[PDB]
């Protein structure tokens, strides 16, 4: 039905190459490097304080906004308390756009935090995992023709009525949903069938995080 | 239980005053003053199309992020081809604020678009109304103590874990929707008391807008 072949509830092919902890993550065509960094400083406003904190470098205005939804996201799923008074930097760069370049940031930017936080528990940095859960993000839509889709593509994307992002975790409570209707709006019921196709996404995407890390 | 002396489901009160179309929309503390503006221009990819614009203007970065917003919200519930090749300019100035600027200045833009299409009507410029239905916003939120309220104030939305702003129609429907997980985290049934709560709020101010119109 999708001009992609695909099944309206159906993903692009995912790949998480971690071939530095840094990660290429690809779907479909959308290709995003994302790497994180870690330094035992803090912003001055924690200085003390014995807290962590979590930042991120995007690239590819609107892009302080992605920064921002990327540290937001990552502080949601991390007690930063256990993490130590220092900050892990994160840095996305999206090297092919086709369609859910953010999420996909936020997905990859999920594993590339995990693979160094994994090195300071190693390393004897710090006693305990703070990584409260897995995290994952995905877009989904509402299409003038073929109804609600999950994972768009630009061409999709697009065209979409009805656009929508979701940031869940492993556990299956939201960190962020966001949607917008363009010259249109959307129903209840198309609301629970975005959120249901989304979580089916999202639970793919943390299945291959496991199993990759 | 809430500071303000508030149920956790009432919101502050509501002001519309109407002395230009212009509109000063109150609500506790925040007070936003907005004007509706009609040009027979339209942005240059328009030109000849035969089919309106609106757009905004907000003041008090992320400035332009509400500015996008008000315009897409508006342009949800109004047929553009049926206002005519012309753009309406929507311009709000917070002169107050205490929380909930962002979805008071939609709800005010909203009514001051309602009077600027009325005089169009009015002035035998257009045939029909383009209004498809009432729009209106609020914010609701979930706080650590008192769990989810309801058009949130400054102190309020500044201590909550969970953030959300939305946008929906007389007759229900969703036009834009977005909440944020702070450090925290919120659950499906959070998500569905969240939305239930803003629709009580949403389908108060729509009430008023009626009986101001």
């Amino acid at each position: 039905m999708r001009h992609d072949g695909r099944q309206h509830d159906e993903l692009r092919p995912i790949t998480f190459d971690l071939d530095e902890g840094s990660v290429l993550i690809t779907a479909g065509n959308t290709k995003v490097i994302c790497n994180a960094s870690v330094e035992d400083r803090v912003p001055p406003f924690l200085r003390g304080g014995g807290k962590g904190w979590i930042t991120a470098e995007y690239s590819m205005g609107r892009t302080m906004e992605i920064q921002r939804l990327i540290g937001r996201a990552l502080r949601a799923v991390v007690d930063l308390e256990k993490l130590g008074e220092r900050t892990i930097w994160i840095d996305c760069d999206v090297i092919q756009a086709d369609g859910g370049t953010r999420t996909a940031s936020i997905t990859g930017a999920f594993l590339a935090m995990a693979i160094a936080i994994g090195k300071l528990i190693k390393a004897g940095t710090i006693k305990t995992n703070p990584i409260t859960d897995f995290l994952a993000a995905i877009s989904v839509g509402i299409d003038k023709e073929q109804g609600i889709l999950l994972d768009l593509n630009y061409e999709e994307d697009s065209s979409a009525e009805v656009d929508m992002n979701v940031i869940m975790t492993g556990s299956g409570r939201f960190v962020e949903l966001q949607g917008t209707g363009e010259e249109a709006t959307f129903s209840r019921e198309d609301l629970n069938g975005l959120l249901g196709l989304a979580e089916k996404g999202i639970q793919e995407l943390i299945d291959k995080q496991k199993e990759v890390l």
